[PDB]
């Protein structure tokens, strides 16, 4: 997150924060991710299609930093990996952009749901909020585009929903940005998700309720002039979603 807030995990419960092991036993961070079921993680396919084993995946929920264990924190390994098919990388567009990660703790139980760990609703179909709107977005990704730190705290920002007609100006992304796709941003370009915010979401409260609305997904550098930040339309993606999850 470039700008924004630092914040903690009571403000964002449903935030999931997804590591890889390596060999040798190392740890870094990959992604954000979300809770929409206490047994399911929702993220982006661009964070694991290189490392497709769901072994190598911790997620944690309840916590508040990069490198510290935050009081009621849970942890768990990955049950399922479920990547979507017909992902694909242009050279800025992802297509398809969600997976959905089974998590499971040791015991093999799924998230207990408490004042730092909850659910995110997901959206209804054909239901998103009107361009202008504004949405949040949480992560641990970049505070600036030449960082290769990711911060140690977690978090946030507010940015505005752009329509898809603006959003394929041709200054903006032209024809490389779909209608499965949502863009925002901030109007004046200081605020934005960068790179290890992916997979995180995009929360939008639309008629009084608190909405998945998207999924950090790509953009052109970070908090770019007329680069948006491009997010998953998560409405799109109602079906994959509750056939993947049955
Ligand atoms: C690999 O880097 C990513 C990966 C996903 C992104 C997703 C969104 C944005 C954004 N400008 N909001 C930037 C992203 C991004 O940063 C591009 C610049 C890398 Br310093």
């Amino acid at each position: 997150i470039i700008g924004g807030e630092f914040t903690t995990i009571e403000n964002q419960p449903w935030f999931a924060a997804i590591y890889r092991r390596h060999r040798g036993g190392s740890v870094t961070y990959v992604c954000g991710g979300s809770l929409i079921s206490p047994c399911w993680v929702i993220s982006a396919t661009h964070c694991f299609i290189d490392y497709p084993k769901k072994e190598d995946y911790i997620v944690y929920l309840g916590r508040s930093r990069l490198n510290s264990n935050t009081q009621g924190e849970m942890k768990f390994e990955v049950e399922n990996l479920i990547l979507h098919k017909d992902y694909s990388a242009d050279t800025l567009a992802h297509h398809n952009d969600i997976a959905l990660l089974k998590i499971r703790s040791k015991e093999g139980r799924c998230a207990q749901p408490s004042r730092t760990i909850q659910t995110i609703a997901l959206p209804s179909m054909y239901n998103d909020p009107q361009f202008g709107t504004s949405c949040e977005i949480t992560g641990f990704g970049k505070e600036q585009s030449t960082d290769y730190l990711y911060p140690e705290q977690l978090k946030m920002t507010v940015v505005k929903l752009i329509s898809h007609r603006e959003c394929q100006q041709p200054h903006y992304y032209g024809s490389e940005v779909t209608t499965k796709m949502l863009c925002a941003a901030d109007p004046q370009w200081k605020t934005d998700s960068c790179q290890g915010d992916s997979g995180g979401p995009l929360v939008c409260s639309l008629q009084g309720r608190m909405t998945l609305t998207g999924i950090v997904s790509w953009g052109r550098g970070c908090a770019l002039k007329d680069k948006p930040g491009v997010y998953t339309r998560v409405s799109h993606f109602l079906p994959w979603i509750r056939s993947h999850t049955k």
